[PDB]
């Protein structure tokens, strides 16, 4: 009834938005992972009369519930999809979109990550991003490349007329006690990556993190201090 929707109000299989800003939703799924159950955060951009989506709703049962969702919601077509790096939070539902007509697209680094892992694979390779500090537009968003975090590919996404900052994995929520899942992370990397984050947008009035609640700026700060703690 209007706060962020938690892990345990969502059950899998059921999407919510979030309004964030004005032509700006989040979108919250939650997924069974090694027996225990976790929230995942996307975003929704408006682009004109077309939406532009950003991660799948991890999983292809999530991710055409998320696009049902939207169509109740907001009521304009996705078209587009970029997924911020190569994990099945990210691109699991890739395969769903693709045959619902939404192009969807990653970098190279995300596609080949995906690829060998045995994950759902986007169509488009996003150029221009294969160094730390990189931007490129994208409709109505910036794609930056901050450098490896939680894994080597991952992006972040700046919505400049809503100045909202969709960190993905690579940045955390106020509640966190650890790094998350770290298994393809370089913790020695990730305060360089989030410094950088913090250079490049200054003015970000909302950060949302890949996982839980969004805040303003301190989710990086703090993101930075979990990491390096936890890496020690
Ligand atoms: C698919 C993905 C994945 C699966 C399950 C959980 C997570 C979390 C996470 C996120 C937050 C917390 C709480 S907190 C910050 O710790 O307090 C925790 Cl506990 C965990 C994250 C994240 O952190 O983005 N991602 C998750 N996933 C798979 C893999 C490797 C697969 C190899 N076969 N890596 N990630
Ligand atoms: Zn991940
Ligand atoms: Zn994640």
């Amino acid at each position: 009834s209007g706060e962020y929707p938690t892990v345990n109000e969502i059950p899998v299989g059921e999407v919510r938005l979030y309004q964030i800003a004005d032509g700006v939703w989040s979108h919250i799924a939650t997924q069974s992972f090694d027996g225990a159950v976790y929230p995942s955060n996307g975003l929704i951009v408006r682009d004109g009369d077309e939406l532009l989506l950003i991660d799948t709703a991890w999983g292809a049962k999530n991710t055409a519930a998320l696009l049902a969702e939207i169509e109740k919601q907001i009521g304009l077509p996705v078209t587009r999809a970029v997924s911020t790096h190569f994990h099945d939070d990210r691109v699991g539902g890739v395969d769903v979109l693709r045959a619902a007509g939404v192009a969807t697209y990653a970098s190279p680094s995300t596609r080949r990550l995906a690829e060998a892992e045995g994950n759902e694979i986007p169509t488009h390779s996003l150029e221009g991003l294969s160094s730390s500090g990189d931007a490129v537009r994208f409709g109505p968003v910036e794609l930056f490349y901050p450098g490896a975090a939680h894994s080597t590919d991952n992006l972040v996404v700046y919505v400049p007329s809503a100045n909202v900052l969709y960190g993905g994995c690579a940045v955390h929520e106020l509640s966190s006690t650890s790094a998350g899942n770290v298994a393809d992370a370089d913790l020695a990397e990730w305060p360089t990556s989030v410094e950088r984050i913090q250079k490049h947008y200054p003015e970000a009035e909302v950060v949302i993190p890949g996982h839980g609640l969004p805040g303003g700026l301190d989710l990086l700060q703090h993101t930075a201090n979990v990491v390096k703690a936890h890496k020690n």
